[PDB]
């Protein structure tokens, strides 16, 4: 008797048992859902890692920048959970800049190391769900993860620019999802450890359990796992385009 | 097997079966919440109401303009749920504004007793009842108050515009003192629920919402205040959800 | 000057540290006209403005006195002359008594406290429009003073609230302004210098001014209130016509940086 | 005048209906001394309009080498031992594909890179190249519109907007080191074959923005945002960084 039973999820970004998709993953499980994974690139590697989860799930190669991938995906993911049936929710958990755009002078990043990390980290919240809304069923629900980026900050620099850019996505995929009646939002989550920029995070991190009124543990995925799953479920009906902040209230507090 | 299970929670706020506490109360009491009733001024009406309830909930009386029944809130409400038990969750969904300062009366000629009485029961009063029931309230608890987006002006809703808009920051403040007890603070941002300005308000919420709304529905808006009651948004504080059908995130 | 022959009406100079006085001399050097309004201390505030560059008139105004209020655009028109209107307002008034702001615990101000510091903070910008928006000419402009609300803070506690109260009454009475051809809007500053608070709250503060300089990219300087003050003329002259019921942040752009 | 004496760059003049026209026609009559930048392929016909003469650069934002040139070709026509003390940002471009009738699903992401390489990125990369021959106080402005809320049509400009208001925050802490200000102008729609029904809706966006606006919006008057734009060019907004302006008629302010 679990939030999410019966529902069938597809969860993508799994590459490690840190990765916060690995934790939506098995909250979702404990919770009684059926999953789809979907992983890049590392296939078998991921695999290792996926057979830590509660239950066994079929892991899906995805790699966002390749249109043949998106193309077969619907088709993928039906002989996964069986003709005749849809999903109820989908996961983004993908994110990518190159090194010039995060940690070195946010003025050396070209724009060949900026467009890759868009298209991985932005448009591909579009790209899912262009792909993946025709096999969705009624009060479906589409969560992308997020961070704040409505002020500026050390290091993050272009990653934070291509957050700027997914929620402005995030807006125009609810007007399609809407369509489906299915919802579209986003977790924007405090800082997770999931593996002078040291200086920078360090500060950033700290700052965020001294702003944070319920505090903020940096090591624990679970609160934020549990924000996706609420999203995923049939208890905030009424909430799309939107972003939901499990950061602990620091977004809320100036000091 | 619900949501709520034996968690204990105050709902305040319920005045008929249209109130959007009334839909609160009774989409917590079917995921397994224990309630606690509060209500203003005709509390025989109000008690009348609550039989309508799927389960029987102890009904005390508050008006949170006065004082004295802030000071015995806490050892009203321990009466109620009995000594050596705390609340889980609390709903502030409670709202005035005088029809001079709400409506077809002109900005301008709003008097500040009037302004000052809404603000008072609109805004200041989330903060009394944080007050009150903190010292009486669990470790991961959740108190969740109701608002509409104060954002952006409009028409006719002018001076309880404002109180929501002070509403939104007190939310903030309480969640700085909730924090101490391990308590979460939250506001829901509902879209007009009926509980030809409003109807122009109404028709253009439907429309720029990506799933609808249905202004004679208040189960989205009860079922999101569940989900903020609930064990499932743990790391949310001082902030607003927004049961809206995604308008505020559209202009057209 | 920026404000060649303009008639502007300046409230809130209590002393020569006050924003309104900044605001008054900026424009004043701009060769606007002004008018002067001041609370409870008119002797006191008459050998301050004395410290401005010309002579301006000073009339009372206790913005919760409603006689003041209905006798202002009367006493205000024998000030400028009969057939002149006003160009410009300057709302630079705040009130919050000491247990709603400083050491007090939040929920400990009572309301009465509260409802005073909303009255004088936050109503008061559309009481003041109310009395003057007759005697203001098109392509006017109505500007006051806030402070970013968005996130709370400490200390600042219940006027962090009369603020976010002032920042929706302004994007009302931008609505009643438009009707005139008047706009409407509010300069968000840093914090201006304008042991008491003792160890614990005065490291509070302290944090909050360091941080602000710290975040601001063009730095900030909290003991000078003339970037503040050239906002505001910025907002009472021709240059910013299509800006109304908004906010503009002076502030050395500290609220658009995390850390 | 409101500029006496500074020495301004502006980009994105094609047609005297270009914002970036107007902003250059009240710079001068507000006493700036210009440099204009273009790239089309006859610029200098429709620049030859302005008050005054002005040095017109090649500047296509996608060339790495115009760049790379761009300080240097400044300087040789500023006068060697002379600054900039403002840049204007006026550019953009979004694809059919991206921005019009087009499903937002149907953009492919070459179109939408172009479009964001162009209307956000273009926003970092000037400032780059033209932070080193700048004075302390100066500023560089970008136009813009408030893309907090989707709307039709719009699209992936919208998203290319977005990111833009990002990419000027960290422009700001780059600028500031500098003693320079960098912010944006969010204006109204300006007019600068659809079918019945996109332009039913874009008519909607326009006869809206009107009627939210408390000071109402003349979408045929581009002189409103230019005076905006040298607003923010001047002295007279010394602590405003990192930050945007709204020149809309306080549309923005308003649900209804
Ligand atoms: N860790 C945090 O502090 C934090 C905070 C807020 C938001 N987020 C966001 O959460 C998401 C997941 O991050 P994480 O911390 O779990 O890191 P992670 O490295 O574990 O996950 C990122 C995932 O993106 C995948 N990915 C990269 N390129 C891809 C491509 N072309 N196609 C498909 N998948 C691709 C990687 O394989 C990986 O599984 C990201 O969007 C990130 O920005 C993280
Ligand atoms: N109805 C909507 O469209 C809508 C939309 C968004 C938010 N809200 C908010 O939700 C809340 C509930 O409103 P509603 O629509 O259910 O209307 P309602 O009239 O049914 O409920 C308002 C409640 O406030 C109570 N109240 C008034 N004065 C009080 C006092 N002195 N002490 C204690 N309680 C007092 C009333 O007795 C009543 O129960 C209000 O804050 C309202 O502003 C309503
Ligand atoms: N750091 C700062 O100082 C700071 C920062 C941001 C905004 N502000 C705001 O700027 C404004 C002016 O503040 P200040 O720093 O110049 O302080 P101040 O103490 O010099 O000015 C406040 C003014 O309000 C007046 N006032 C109070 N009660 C009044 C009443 N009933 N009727 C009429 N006037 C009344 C006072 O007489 C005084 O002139 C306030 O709104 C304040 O909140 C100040
Ligand atoms: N027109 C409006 O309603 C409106 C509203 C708000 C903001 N804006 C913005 O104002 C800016 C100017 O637009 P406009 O309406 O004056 O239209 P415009 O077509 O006159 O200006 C766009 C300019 O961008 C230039 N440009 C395109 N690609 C370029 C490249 N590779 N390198 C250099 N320059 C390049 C074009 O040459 C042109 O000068 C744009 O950023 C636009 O989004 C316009
Ligand atoms: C190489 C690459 O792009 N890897 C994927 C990846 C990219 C970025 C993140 N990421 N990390 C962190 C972090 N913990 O430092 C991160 O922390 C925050 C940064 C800023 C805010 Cl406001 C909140 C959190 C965000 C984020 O997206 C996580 C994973
Ligand atoms: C007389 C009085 O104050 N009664 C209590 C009360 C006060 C205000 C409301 N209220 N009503 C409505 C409505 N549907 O008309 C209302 O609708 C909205 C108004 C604006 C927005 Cl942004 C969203 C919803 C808000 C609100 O608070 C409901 C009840
Ligand atoms: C007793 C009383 O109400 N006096 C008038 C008055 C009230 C408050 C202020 N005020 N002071 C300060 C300060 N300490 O620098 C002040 O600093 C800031 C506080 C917070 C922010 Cl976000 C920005 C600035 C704000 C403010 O309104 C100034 C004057
Ligand atoms: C072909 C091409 O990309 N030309 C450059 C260009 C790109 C976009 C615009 N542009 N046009 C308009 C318009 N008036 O229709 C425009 O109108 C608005 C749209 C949305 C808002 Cl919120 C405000 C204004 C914005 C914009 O950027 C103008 C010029
Ligand atoms: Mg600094
Ligand atoms: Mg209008």
């Amino acid at each position: 008797t679990g939030l999410l039973d019966g529902k069938r999820i597809l969860v993508s970004g799994i590459i490690t048992d840190s990765s916060i998709a690995f934790h939506i993953a098995r909250v979702a499980q404990e919770q009684g859902a059926q999953l789809v994974l979907t992983g890049f690139d590392r296939l078998r590697l991921i695999q290792r890692i996926t057979d830590r989860l509660p239950a066994k799930a079929p892991l899906l190669e995805l790699d966002v920048q390749n249109e043949e991938h998106l193309a077969s995906l619907a088709g993928r993911v039906t002989e996964a959970i069986g003709a005749g049936n849809k999903l109820d929710g989908v996961v983004h958990s993908i994110g990518f800049m190159p090194q010039t755009g995060m940690g070195n002078p946010f003025f050396d990043a070209p724009y060949a190391d900026v467009s890759k990390g868009i298209h991985i980290s932005a448009y591909s919240y579009a790209s899912m769900a262009k792909a993946l809304l025709p096999i969705m069923n009624p009060g479906g629900s589409i969560v992308g993860m997020d961070f704040d980026p409505s002020r500026a900050m050390p290091a993050y620099n272009w990653m934070t620019v291509a957050k700027s850019a997914l929620e402005s996505v995030n807006r125009f995929v609810a007007r399609e999802a809407g369509k489906y009646g299915v919802r579209s939002n986003l977790v924007a989550a405090g800082p997770i450890r999931t593996l002078e920029a040291g200086a920078q995070i360090q500060l950033l991190e700290e700052g965020w359990d001294q702003r944070a009124p319920i505090g903020w543990n940096m090591k624990d995925a679970t609160p934020v796992a549990k924000t996706v799953c609420a999203l995923l479920s049939d208890w905030l009906p009424a909430t799309t385009g939107d972003i939901i902040y499990a950061d602990g209230g620091a977004h809320t507090q100036l000091l």
